[PDB]
């Protein structure tokens, strides 16, 4: 969808009504936790708005140019196993940024830091909404600098129309209820924000592709935000679930993936352009090292990058993995050291590192994390 | 594919040969009833003919104009639940349009009304027709005023070189016999056609879309030709032992969701721009409400709309449903009067309600439909 | 991919990788036979390099001209039954053809004509690299007269950049074993095939269609020829166990489909344009006949043609097949005698028919072939 940086137009209206929709339906029996998370949240509204629409304004998002369009299987394609080499880290997809930005709000919130939870838990519904967008074209005709299309100038100008303020039950039944079943955020997220970008796909075809009527559009509009906004209130009500009964969503798992987030420095040439590679290693002394290599320009100085790794051992629990490092190779001759400010590392749902680090890192060095 | 409001073209060759086929394959041993059945029909060709090519023109299928053109997924998307607003009410599909027209030419069958049922047949397989047409590019070209599209005029023109008079076998062995396995239809129909419809669209890319050669595409034609005579045959035969049998598809299963078939008087006025909805009350007090609403403008004079429902609560059978209604809602604060002749519901397959009406309905009124 | 006729391009860097990967990962206790095929193969270079290659400047690829990009569910949806008109032989996928020519291979090397297995091995090679390059719009746009496409050309001139070595662990570990598990080799085959085919179309969404930049173009050529190289690597280890260990994939299972393969003499006139079907009779003498007919031209002179059939009866063996024949049917009333040189037939993925003819068919006449 559309936005603004300042934390207005269409993602802003999703969030803001996915907030308006909770409070209409949340049932009379929530534990008072529950709604006293909510009303922190509420104080937090303009957060939540900023967070929505700052993705598409972010640097790093890799110059570049930006384009949030994913056809609905990848995900699930990239999760199989066989089909990818493993030594190269996974690239970012709608479906795993709503799964890293919900696990860094989880975090924030839980240390008390609810300014910086909200704005990630915006960030979260940013993709969310993104692929509920109904827009699957092989090839995309971008009209402004952010990366957007002639759909969504469309729907950001007709916005108003297609505001929803209940989902059509309480929360004590059947939409809401079903969100809390399943204990494993990441493998309900999966298969819940699939169903919606699959319709969204659909939808593409039969309603908003370029050649259809401008009725056709409005109601592809009307329908497909009514489903952004559906969704996002089943997000922050299962959000408000998780942080107020202390939910650990990681519990028990295997480990197959892990994830990094990389805060590099702000400090003049703290990036760098030297090969950069995660590893780990074992308690039974296996290790295994992964290349961190995103399309665009990997370690900008002052840039928040992601690196998704998968890993070959499939047995593993997190209180497996002994140690953990980043180490740098040099590219060129030339010095070109390198100074991370943070490193957070997530594994199922769950931030399992947070190290601060503000050091250099030179020639070939190995910075051990863990 | 292609057809004329006369009942010649393509969709009519296709109905057409579907009963040759039917004729040459039908098995020795077939009941009396199901041979009877089949000389009714044969009578009544030119009604199946007429059916089979009238809804690409027909006025209500929302002013537009026609585009017969779906992601095979789109049915199976629909039937999620969660990915959908309740409140809204589903868009047709030609995999839904198959149901809703089949459920209406047997139920018509079996009070003695041929003619029509046989003119609703055709309409349901012209739709079968549609989905196994190999072209889903995400914008179409039409070059008529009936939305047909270049691959449907060539082959129209060549339409006599694809004929098929026998799908391979007699009615007592595998493919015939497959089709009368499963008693419940529309579960049957969502999987069986859903097969056509996905090899339509593996053609589409391997040799009907235009970088494609002639010889491909002649090819392509040839094959979904076949393909849908084969298709339409197992169809009719299907029907054949339905009303033969006096199958009813929906005998015990839940209600998961409603179909209203609603015609609207010819009358001057008769149509209206106010908000409809459609409602039900159970034998517990529930209730539950939709709003009809399809892309073009609905409830037009003359014309005949179907809106596709999801219940909430998806335990229910059809018994548990005391009342229906519709109500209206003022848009302007001019008078816009309503005056629906019939109204006609579908669950699970079968026609449950048939109400003529032929009354106006003004202000903000309820009518009880029961 | 790229390649060039005379082994050299992108096709032949992937299957020289493949078998340069497979030395650096062979694991200390492989067999000596695994071991002793791996050097045959490796003196046989050449040829694999030329099969590589080859099937994008053969003739019979049908005078067409060539294209290589399926959806990644084609095989899939010709799989089904129901869907297909059983009278009409199957056209050719990148799917299929990887299991053509496998069983080809399998069959000349064990009676040691290795210069010939290898070369048919190089070409399943060619159809697995097609199917994992990642370019899937509706409409193609060639740039050349072998039908490639500018994303090929582009990472034909960067290909020395995405050569890997290694697929990161010993062929005693994960990825290798797991494909010794399944006995099945079409089966397996089937479902290892299509995951690197849906990363691919993924990435063709989200990297490599026309409007991404040169990085992103860049990026997805690198992920993509990393995995072709580890699909491939992967089918050479499987083919060197199942030849070295005297595998039959056949054993035991129904059968399905029949696949012929027909070498035309390359005799003035011996090809035809006559009718020309395919028959069996088995045990209990029911029979099936098939129409051989592709797209383009069948059975040109000094041709090597492929029909694809599928059986009426799903519950038949190999051995219950008693005769199988080849009708030949006049178009015209001139005579256009047939001279096929040889005809094989594969079954479940193994050579059952091997018959060489060189015999003149004439008028409307069956030749038995067992
Ligand atoms: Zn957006
Ligand atoms: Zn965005
Ligand atoms: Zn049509
Ligand atoms: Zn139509
Ligand atoms: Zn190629
Ligand atoms: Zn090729």
């Amino acid at each position: 969808w559309d936005g603004k940086i300042d934390g207005t137009g269409t993602h802003a209206m999703i969030v803001t009504q996915g907030v308006s929709i909770l409070e209409n339906d949340l049932s009379k029996n929530e534990p008072e936790s529950v709604r006293k998370n909510l009303e922190i949240l509420k104080e937090n509204m303009h957060e939540l708005q900023l967070g929505s629409t700052y993705p598409d304004y972010d640097k790093n998002a890799y110059d570049l140019y930006q384009d949030h369009f994913w056809d609905p299987d990848t995900d699930n394609n990239f999760s199989k196993d066989n089909s990818w080499y493993l030594a190269y880290s996974i690239p970012d997809t709608g479906e795993s940024q709503i799964r890293k930005f919900s696990a860094l709000a989880r975090y924030e919130w839980q240390r008390g830091n609810y300014k910086q939870a909200t704005f990630y838990l915006g960030e979260a519904m940013h993709y969310f909404g993104d692929i509920d967008t109904p827009y699957h074209p092989a090839n995309v005709t971008a009209v402004d600098s952010a990366g957007h299309v002639k759909f969504e100038t469309f729907a950001e100008e007709r916005k108003e129309q297609y505001k929803i303020n209940t989902v059509g039950c309480k929360t004590n039944e059947d939409f809401y209820a079903d969100i809390l079943k399943n204990k494993d955020f990441n493998a309900w997220s999966k298969e819940y924000a699939r169903g919606f970008a699959k319709t969204g796909k659909s939808i593409y075809y039969s309603h908003a592709s370029m050649s259809h009527s401008w009725d056709d559009w409005d109601y592809a509009a009307k329908v497909t935000l009514a489903n952004s906004q559906k969704g996002t209130a089943g997000y922050i009500y299962r959000f408000l679930h998780d942080v107020s009964e202390g939910n650990d969503p990681s519990v028990g798992k295997n480990v197959k993936e892990l994830v990094a987030y990389i805060s590099t420095s702000g400090e003049k040439d703290a990036g760098t352009d030297d090969y950069m590679y995660f590893g780990i290693k074992t308690k039974d002394g296996k290790t295994q090292e992964w290349e961190m290599d995103n399309p665009g320009n990997d370690f900008m100085t002052g840039s928040k990058d992601t690196y998704t790794f998968k890993l070959k051992d499939e047995n593993l629990k997190i209180d497996d993995i002994q140690n953990m490092w980043i180490r740098k190779r040099k590219y060129t001759a030339f010095p070109d050291a390198y100074k991370p400010e943070n490193i957070k590392v997530i594994a199922n749902g769950k931030v399992v590192v947070d190290k601060d680090i503000n050091e250099w890192i030179s020639g070939n060095s190995t910075y051990n994390i863990k």
